[PDB]
């Protein structure tokens, strides 16, 4: 169940990577 | 098992998006 | 043992990325 | 198993993160 | 191999802190 959190964390990193990308476009 | 597969997926997605960032800073 | 370290680091990378998103929206 | 992929992808991400560093410096 | 996963993870946080410094540098 330690793995569950790693899996939820990678998913967030993928969302956070996208907003960073979108923002750079907004520049 | 099913959870290593998810990580490997996500890692794949991450590398693809780190690359996008890199090409965007390169560009501008 | 190393599993929990990994889980720590990941939560951290989330907050750091998350922090990065705040700097970008700042200017 | 797949750990060869995680390892590699991590290995690869530091590469890509090092590059981001270079381009914020050199730029 | 885990160490590699543990070493690289450590390394990324530094590299991010490193990137956050440069964005807070200019």
């Amino acid at each position: 169940e330690q793995l569950k959190w790693i899996s939820f964390c990678l998913f967030l990193i993928c969302l956070l990577l996208l907003c960073i990308i979108f923002m750079l476009y907004r520049g």
